[PDB]
């Protein structure tokens, strides 16, 4: 029957905060039948596994269980979690060569099994991993997939849902650029409503001008924020990762704020960074490529150009 | 105990085919614990309420039954689809049992008819709210959607006016994934502009086109009560297109018309004013002047 | 990639108020990605689709259109619903063989399109348009499934549930044999929460033995209350309907009385007729042979072979 | 309005990891509209919530933020997993605050610290429930659901008593698709007695296998928690394995105990008295005696 392939099977790769609570995330909106979970600590895999199957009689079915890189051989997605974290002192360029050592050995063998369904790199750093992982997988561009700015996008839309106390689903507003200190907002587009921001404050001049550019500010300082409170930030970026998985495993066409290839977008070539694209159950379908101000473009190429020049070092 | 108030009760005046089905959409997703039909066929909504309750062993439990104006008593929420002396042998009944929740009103005229559920009831402006341009937005949105290929819930665009022949597209504010139209259009040369024009006269002719061929048009309204029953009784602040009074606003007053609101449980909290061009402000007039002269 | 199949694809064959039903609680639950609606209505079809596709944008993604039989070639799900009524005065045989008519008008051009997936029949009589379905076809046993007693079951457990005050959902009770007539409870093995009803009788004996006989009659007799009060029965089959599409397109491995084909159970052979089974993506796994008391077993035997009788003397 | 009181209002008492995955199945499940999360450690009750509310976008919103006792005075439900002289320090101020909800109580030992919340508190014995042995029976139903590989939501089988180490399974009315084990095994004899012995070993062992392979248990708890929260808020009348007050049930007295229940808005509405084998008897008799006896 054509029905043997409505099985679902995510591989997630990384079982820290960010990789269990995407788990869970999953297991609670009944997202895909199987995940497996892959990472060096076998017994904390195997932990996370049957803590979590014990959510299942109250969410619907799936197996989940520790599993090893050849499980990927029938997946549809390949989740990858978890970086190497940058160490006091340590360059750049650094982070990103420990990083592709170990993404290779994740990669070679994922693709060793046969694997032949989309790459979502959500490692730090992600437009940089998210390049590495298309370089060292020989995927399609459309089938590898960085969460990019999809959390600061979230963390943006909130913080101005919360000052106008709108639902966040009616507030429309993005963060670009590569996710990190070089991101910036799309103030230009960014609407409640429909309504603009720019038309919003002339509705509502209590709001001042120094009030939105600080919001940026902290939205670009969340992580750092959280991770001063509470060691380490998960939820945010788990939601995300269940987002785009369902939709792509839903075939939604589906507009996020995802790292895509650039071929031309913003005058941008041959790295993968943050922008609005359109993804179904094949990947990256249309990249949206918003017509920033003068302002904004600056942003959008200086955030690039950066990540261009540690990619050409890197490679 | 608090808790005693965490059951929330729909009272539905009419059950033909638009309450019956909105009844079902209810049912479906979970949105509320008791809904009572009312209509002055009593077998019928008999017969509907225990087709309905079948399905609740697929869902999550309600109380559903034929009930009378007078259930409407503690109800959150009185769902008006049954039409202008009608009106008021339901609204009296319904304000004598003591309701005291949000009149959603779907009825044609709507817009209309949310003013006349206002000035009957004596309820506060923001507790009465009708379906006014909801849906022809909704048309609007999926209509887009499939021109491009993009989920409708990443395309963001309004009618707006009065819910009938002089509703307007609100082509400045409209937008897919925050790329505007006018935008999408530049770097999409093959859509034309006179596909929009169509597009837009496609869904002002819509309920026409859909009873012409199945004889009456439900499942987009019901759809859209439900969307709106769900964002007054979980809190949400949503923003909807909902015919809303106006208060100066696009240079009105003294009419309900069809707008971006916000609205939660206790109804309209915001009415949003979209700075329209001067095509669609006149848009905006001549649809409000008409209905304002009736 | 292998997620190009992450599509689910349904064709529904009759837009009566049971399919037109169907198709609007699978766009309200979010329940595959396409559905093709099939009826000699062509207009009318034209008409539910485009009513449909205005829901859309409240819920998730579909696409829904006006249908052929040719475009099963690639579906996960046929969904044959809309049977030809019986007339006053017309045999059953009769209702049968006009019925196998045009039953074999939609089955054969669905099997020549290429379909290769599952049969869910709700046409009445539909034990035998299972069968008869399944005959047509020439599918696998396990892949042509019918509605069975799914509806009835669902009507007894809301009905005791509104008796007790209990969630349906934790009530546990069958109706099972041929639909129609001739079907009946399992009160042997039907509880609430566990406790048994005769369990629960003993700690509650205002219920009166004759409140229970009637309340299996009225369940028995509920689609002629509700054809009488409103002209025809809807929203309970069309939720059975979708529940059943959910536990195949989620591969559920769920336990659903429905229409399945027996092979020695309850000592019958060589029909379809309503019993518990497990369902997932591949169709009927298990078959739940309920140790029935003799009354029941007797009920089943009964049920069973007048069913018998007319496939008989119709093939 | 009456529908002014249609926002529900959860204030989670302990932010470790039972309480921030209980928050986060809220979140995810679109359950409550506003959740207070108090804590002594309080940058880590503010670093939680922000985490959490960065979820917001993809769900239905909520009001979520670091709280104190006194912010329980209007909510609907006050859930405990922060243990003897610190629960008299949560729950004093938390009644002090005007608090008149329901208390959910999830800190081990939970028997215990549910009858000790009855106690403190002063409220009616139905509005104190305890997570009991739902998370014991979610395991064994899971359990049971992979060793014939059926859908846990067709598995119907309960853990009862203490939840702890005099827990028991009540096999005798255990079943698959209502075909009881007992059944199941007749037809199924590759299923050996030893192997469902082992099985509910394994299941009362649980916690400890999983705290030795990742150090703590939270996903299991947290989501029972949550599904107990929606059964309360939606009203459901639920049946569901809770720690609730003995008055006579199973020969016992002046204890909370795990067995079935009904549970809605209002708490528990009625107690399941399962029929249990003499065997099945004793060891509810022993897991009571035990309990009342600390």
């Amino acid at each position: 029957s054509i029905t043997d392939k409505d099985h679902q099977k995510v591989i997630l790769v990384g079982d820290g905060a960010v990789g269990s609570s995407y788990a869970y995330a999953m297991v609670l909106q009944g997202i895909a039948q199987e995940i497996g979970i892959v990472d060096i600590f076998k017994d904390k895999t195997k932990g996370d596994a049957i803590d979590l199957e014990d959510a299942l009689p109250f969410t619907s079915p799936k197996k989940i269980y520790s599993a090893e890189y050849s499980d990927a051989k029938d997946a549809d997605l390949v989740v990858i979690t978890a970086g190497a974290p940058q160490k006091p002192g340590e360059t750049r360029l650094d982070l990103v060569n420990k990083n592709l050592k170990i993404l290779k050995s994740i990669v070679d063998p994922i693709v060793d099994s046969g694997f032949n369904g989309i790459f979502l790199v959500a490692a730090n750093p992600v437009d940089i991993l998210t390049y590495a992982t298309w370089k060292l997988s020989g995927f399609p561009k459309n089938r590898v997939v960085g969460s990019g700015t999809s959390l600061d996008t979230a963390r943006f839309r909130q913080s101005i849902a919360k000052m106008v106390n709108v639902d966040a689903r009616s507030v429309h507003a993005y963060i670009m650029g590569e996710h990190g200190d070089t991101e910036f907002p799309v103030w230009s587009h960014a609407n409640i409503g429909g309504v603009t921001i720019a038309e919003w404050v002339k509705a509502h001049p209590e709001i001042k001008e120094d009030k939105l550019v600080k919001m940026f500010e902290d939205v670009r300082n969340k992580a750092y924020e959280i991770i001063k409170l509470k060691g380490a930030t998960f939820y945010g970026i788990a939601t995300a990762l269940a987002r785009i998985s369902k939709a792509i495993l839903n075939d939604e066409n589906a507009v996020l704020p995802l790292s895509v290839y650039m071929d031309g977008q913003y005058g941008l070539n041959d790295i993968y960074i943050g922008t609005p694209a359109v993804i179904n159950r094949n990947g990256i379908q249309n990249i949206l490529e918003i017509p920033l101000t003068d302002h904004e473009e600056e942003s959008m190429q200086k955030s690039a150009s950066q990540l261009k020049k540690v990619l050409t070092d890197a490679f």
